[PDB]
């Protein structure tokens, strides 16, 4: 060193790092990108739980985002920003277990509360390096310490032969957990407070956060959790051990393959062979269903998340949870006939019934009849616009809104302090059609404060709105409460309770308190459907 910038050299358990001074709108931030955190889970290590990064010598350069975990790359709409923005933006590799830290510049004087972001992408895609996960705005404007990590997705992260030694399952969750430990051990070197760690995540990121809550060894690694548009409970976020074994041995067959020999063979396949077949192992034609997800192994997850949230004590827990206005619309273009981004997607009643068998793949004929009956508007049963929106609502309600509603309810009933929102603002810069409303994933760019970036063409009220969201999120990280102690009456954001079931609306207008999270309809999905399904 010597001519280097003195505010960018930091030491962590594995060695010395050199970070980078980054420009944010209102001033500079410190960034430490591509910090190892684990031994490259390649070769004989594929499908295996991660081992801690062996210490290096010299100064590790931490000025750029590292590899993105090997994954399927989306090409439904080549060149279209709306899809490309979620695509990998660094080389795909199995050597991908790296994490990133953003902090104020110079780094904080006192210990600062830490936010840990866990990306979503259905457990088959994702990266902590995407522009919408840029932690520099939260670091500069809120003085937060923001951390985000890569974890293995798809087969690499979730293929399981439960019981086995060489593919125990859930290793992607283990990847996340090791980064949590890493933060405990090392974040003090950046001015972070290991005693104020808040998890937040979206979609499969939210379901991930949720599983850390329900898994003892993770519980000591963080203090508060934010779950955006996802839950550990619900139809897509986990598979039984039987079903995971089924999918693993089927995929093994499709690529050309006693657990040990099976896995040993899989370990000799190019990573792209695994990706090319991972979608061919699903039981039914489906949307919002992913081949390789967290498995109920009786280990990381001691029981189903349903059983765990039903019988757990969450006195210690403060949680923020929410959903967007149109959770389901995004997935319709990815496998429901009639639906496209290039037209208004007005569908027929026939395409609706067909769409329901796809979005509720596990339903008997009677179950599918119930759904179609519930969602049909009997004043206008054949109206193409209503059917289009009912289809979107079916998918949204079954997968997110009702699992979220049920999650808030059980956690509040059992000690947790829970805050709940519905995010209702459609970004002015959105490239998906209007019929999709506010799709899944589109609050993220507001929470991370992207609209503060002059060159982004957000409106001024969008910029002010982003500052509010950043405030709510960072206050909650700081205190377990979204509300500003200073700022009095905006109005206040009330905890969610079984009694009153209040949540707030997040949009350009001020906080408005509403009651009941699709209460009537969630009773269908959460109380009736299960019983109907178990009697058919
Ligand atoms: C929109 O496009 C899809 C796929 O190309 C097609 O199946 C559907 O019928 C179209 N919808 C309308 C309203 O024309
Ligand atoms: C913002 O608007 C300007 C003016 O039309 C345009 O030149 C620029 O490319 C826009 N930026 C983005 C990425 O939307």
């Amino acid at each position: 060193e010597g001519r280097e910038d003195p505010q960018l050299l930091v030491r962590v358990r594995g060695g010395q790092l050199r970070g980078i001074r980054l420009k944010a709108p209102g001033g500079p931030v410190s960034a430490f990108l591509g910090i190892p955190f684990a031994e490259p889970p390649v070769g004989s290590r594929r499908f295996m739980p991660p081992e801690p990064k062996r210490p290096w010598s010299g100064v590790l350069d931490a000025t750029t985002f590292q590899n993105v975990c090997y994954q399927y790359v989306d090409t439904l709409y080549p060149g279209f920003e709306g899809t490309e923005m979620w695509n990998p933006n660094r080389e795909l590799s199995e050597d991908c277990l790296y994490l990133n830290v953003w902090t104020p510049y110079p780094r904080p004087a006192s210990p600062t509360p830490v936010l840990i972001w866990i990306y979503g992408g259905g457990f088959y895609s994702g990266a902590a390096s995407l522009d919408v996960y840029d932690g520099r705005f939260l670091a500069q404007v809120e003085g937060a310490v923001l951390v985000s990590m890569n974890y293995r997705v798809g087969t690499f992260g979730f293929l399981a032969l439960p019981g086995s030694r060489e593919a125990p399952g859930n290793v992607g969750l283990l990847d996340q957990r090791l980064a949590l430990q890493w933060v405990q051990e090392n974040i003090a070197a950046f001015g972070g407070d290991p005693m104020s760690v808040t998890l937040f995540g979206e979609s499969a990121g939210a379901a991930s956060v949720g599983m850390h809550i329900l898994s003892l060894p993770s519980r000591s690694l963080f203090h508060r959790a934010v779950l955006q548009s996802g839950t550990p409970n619900g139809p897509w976020a986990t598979v039984s051990a039987g079903e995971a074994r089924r999918r693993a041995t089927l995929l093994a067959r499709l690529v050309g393959c006693n657990d040990t020999e099976l896995i040993a063979c899989l370990r000799t396949r190019p990573a792209q062979d695994l990706v090319d077949h991972e979608w061919h192992v699903l039981p039914q034609e489906s949307i919002f269903r992913f081949s390789f997800v967290p498995v109920v192994d009786g280990d990381f997850l001691s029981d189903t998340p349903e059983a765990l949230i039903n019988t757990g004590d969450f006195q210690d827990l403060q949680v923020l949870v929410g959903v967007v206005k149109d959770e389901g619309s995004y997935f319709l273009v990815y496998g429901v006939p009639g639906f496209s981004k290039d037209n208004e997607s007005l569908i027929s009643r026939a395409q609706f019934l067909a769409g329901v068998r796809i979005g509720v793949p596990q339903a008997s004929d009677l179950a599918a009849e119930a759904v179609v009956l519930h969602y049909t508007d009997w004043l206008h049963p054949e109206d193409p616009t209503h059917l289009r929106d009912a289809m979107s609502a079916v998918v949204g309600d079954h997968n997110v809104v009702c699992p979220v509603a049920q999650l808030a309810g059980r956690l509040a009933a059992q000690g947790a302090r829970v805050y709940a929102y519905i995010f209702e603002h459609r970004a002015s810069t959105l490239t998906w059609p209007l019929w999709m409303g506010v799709p899944h994933g589109y609050e993220i760019e507001f929470i991370f404060g992207l609209p503060l970036d002059p060159s982004l063409n957000y409106t001024t009220e969008e910029r002010i709105f982003a500052q509010r969201l950043m405030k709510y999120w960072t206050n909650f990280a700081r205190t377990g409460d979204p509300n500003d102690p200073r700022d009095s009456k905006s109005p206040q954001w009330p905890p969610y309770t079984t009694a009153a079931q209040q949540y707030v609306s997040l949009n350009l207008k001020p906080l408005e308190v509403r009651r009941g999270l699709r209460a009537q309809t969630c009773a269908f999905w959460n109380r009736f459907l299960p019983k109907l399904l178990s009697a058919t």
